[PDB]
């Protein structure tokens, strides 16, 4: 027995967490075996592992109606709280009340949190996913590739234009200016143009601007930044496979030595200098202040969430609430924090000085520390509070330089932290956002590969927001905006 039990007797709970369009629980990852260990709660991975789509996943294994004992996963906020409030979780609250002392105390320090994760019934159907950290993504340049071609690191977007054209053209590898692992970046490039696209770390969120709650993607502004975007396509400054690339880009299109310029983040972006070292001689990316926009303004519209949508719950068919609870609890103390950010003790870390310490073997890896830690079952979108340490030790001192160069610069946008809406206002909101952001998506993908012609086509774009019931969304979220601040 381990002081973390939280029961005598082994528990196996059914999971269905299917993340990132490609995983599932994985009970031969050795976090979970020490998950087992250290808890006695022994999870049972019940999604499919084939399926390449994780929330349609869950919507057919809700249709289905055949529950696991949890659900976890990410960008599941919007349907913990619309499926809990119709029984198919059940609240936490009671249960965090009288088993949960960690979560419980995180929630009376952290009360925005707790106010950010309630359905509009007071219920709390999730244990969410806490980051910890300040800024997100940068901006990265090749500065071995504008050494090459004796080009100044660009200051702004006439610059950056200039500089990604001669990416393009002058061969200072086939040369692919901007790459991403993130589609949805090909979009934040608005910003180049004084367009919002998103007001959050989550793409395409809402925004506030002087106190009216708007959607960047319905703005005039995004219609005309997403103009020049497509011109960056049509140019070929952008990776054609923009789209479809995803997760593995900067290993293919850095290391195949393809790529010039990204927007990612500090810590895992910058590791590409050590890891790349043999295989690409002189690689070396450089943090770079946002080049100020055709407004005049630097901008990071990126920052580090205080609480991300994703998590875990537990269903109705969990036949044991009061362990479950205690088993989320678990991460929200120092041992479980200590495993899902960490790894294994004695594998991947050691506790030195009261502390968990990474060994000199993850330290030197090439491969970014989340992504290993990802690879055994640590850094996943459960219900934990991510603990910034472990970033911090692999922070190079150059990721450090540019993210207090972004901080002190002031660069990262206020974050929209959401609002609070009442029932029928949370209905308006599930009943059609969806929907609509799946259409913005697809249109924006046709504006972006030129297949269909921003300005010929705005008008009728507007229409069908306006059809798919995104302007009733946004005036329920003004009168809860209203209700709070204004
Ligand atoms: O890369 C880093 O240096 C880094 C440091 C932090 O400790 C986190 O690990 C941060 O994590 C990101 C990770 O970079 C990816 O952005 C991942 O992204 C998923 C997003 O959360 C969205 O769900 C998106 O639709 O899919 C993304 C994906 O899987 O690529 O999420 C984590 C995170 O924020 O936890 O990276």
């Amino acid at each position: 027995k381990e002081a973390t039990w939280v029961t005598d007797k082994p528990l196996t709970l059914k999971i269905h967490m299917h993340f990132r369009d490609k995983w599932v629980w994985d009970e031969n990852w050795p976090v979970a075996k020490e998950s087992f260990r250290l808890t006695n709660v022994k999870l049972q991975s019940v999604a499919n592992k084939a399926a390449t789509n994780s929330q349609e996943q869950f919507n057919l294994m809700m249709a289905s109606g055949d529950l696991p004992d949890v659900v976890g996963g990410d960008n599941l906020k919007d349907k913990f709280i619309q499926y809990g409030q119709e029984g198919a979780f059940v609240p936490l609250n009671k249960l965090i009340d009288q088993y949960a002392p960690h979560i419980k105390a995180f929630f009376k320090s952290h009360p925005e949190v707790e106010r950010a994760i309630k359905a509009p019934d007071g219920n709390i159907y999730f244990i969410p996913y806490v980051p910890d950290g300040v800024v997100a993504r940068g901006y990265f340049i090749r500065e071995d590739w504008l050494k090459k071609l004796n080009l100044k690191p660009p200051q702004n977007i006439d610059e950056l234009y200039t500089v990604l054209k001669a990416f393009k053209e002058k061969d200072p590898n086939a040369a692919v200016p901007f790459i991403d692992r993130h589609p949805d970046e090909v979009f934040r490039l608005v910003n180049f143009w004084g367009a919002r696209s998103s007001g959050s770390d989550n793409y395409m969120d809402f925004y506030i601007d002087n106190g009216r709650v708007k959607h960047p993607w319905a703005e005039t502004a995004f219609r005309d930044g997403m103009k020049h975007v497509a011109q960056w396509y049509k140019e070929g400054l952008i990776d054609k496979e923009i789209f479809t690339r995803k997760a593995r880009a900067r290993e293919q299109m850095f290391g195949g030595n393809l790529g010039g310029f990204t927007h990612d983040w500090f810590a895992s972006t910058m590791t590409f200098n050590e890891g790349l070292a043999k295989t690409v001689p002189g690689f070396k990316l450089i943090p770079i202040a946002p080049p100020t926009n055709s407004k005049g303004q630097r901008w990071e519209e990126d920052s580090r969430q205080k609480v991300r949508p994703d998590g875990w719950a537990i269903t109705v068919k969990n036949k044991n609430p009061v362990e479950t609870i205690k088993f989320f609890d678990f991460y929200f103390s120092r041992p479980g924090r200590d495993i899902s950010n960490f790894g294994v003790p004695g594998v991947t870390y050691d506790i030195k000085n009261g502390k968990a310490v990474f060994k000199d073997s993850v330290l030197k890896s090439p491969q970014p520390v989340n992504n290993q830690l990802y690879d055994m079952g640590a850094q996943i979108p459960i219900g934990f509070w991510q603990d910034y340490d472990y970033e911090r030790q692999w922070t190079t001192p150059e990721a450090q330089a540019g993210i207090d160069m972004y901080v002190k610069g002031k660069y990262v946008m206020p974050g929209f932290e959401g609002v609070n809406m009442t029932r029928e206002e949370r209905a308006i909101y599930d009943k059609y956002w969806a929907d609509v952001r799946t259409y913005m998506y697809e249109m924006g993908q046709a504006w972006v590969m030129g297949t269909k012609d921003v300005d010929k086509t705005w008008d009728e774009y507007q229409r069908q927001l306006k059809l798919r019931g995104l302007y009733q969304v946004l005036q329920m979220m003004q009168q809860a905006y209203d209700r709070q601040y204004k």
